């Protein structure tokens, strides 16, 4: 679940932006810490969250993946990124969840709101699901 101390936008940041990632191992521990479960798969673009925002004025479109949201948006351009997989379903403890590292350089493609009130003003539309690269 999201912690209640992250906005959805900041949620998004913890889980997809990160321009210098730790190995997939270690990087996806502050995620998992959270939810007590180790995500099965997850990308860190390695970009910063105001070129993300960016993505949200281009054309509205449908979510490819997500198809029930509406209010996706892809990029323009080809971003450096670490692709997190679970290896170790099953693995008895969180701290014990191991992830092979496929890093990449791709497009992607965010779905957007307004920002919440505890968002910045920098930034009136967020990005606040990660919904596929290509």
């Amino acid at each position: 679940m999201r912690p209640p101390q992250f906005t959805k936008a900041q949620w998004f940041a913890i889980q997809h932006i990160n321009v210098n990632p730790p190995r997939c191992t270690i990087a996806m521990r502050v995620i998992n810490n959270y939810q007590r479960r180790c995500k099965n798969q997850n990308t860190f673009l390695r970009t910063t969250f105001a070129y993300t925002a960016n993505v949200c004025r281009n054309e509205r479109i449908r979510c490819p993946r997500n198809r029930t949201l509406h209010n996706c948006h892809r990029s323009r351009y080809r971003v450096p990124l670490l692709h997190c997989d679970l290896i170790n379903p099953g693995a008895q403890n969180i701290s014990t969840c191991r992830y092979a590292d496929r890093p990449g350089r791709r497009f992607y493609v965010v779905a957007c709101e307004s920002r919440d009130p505890r968002d910045s003003p920098r930034y009136p539309v967020v990005p606040v699901h990660l919904d596929t690269t290509i």
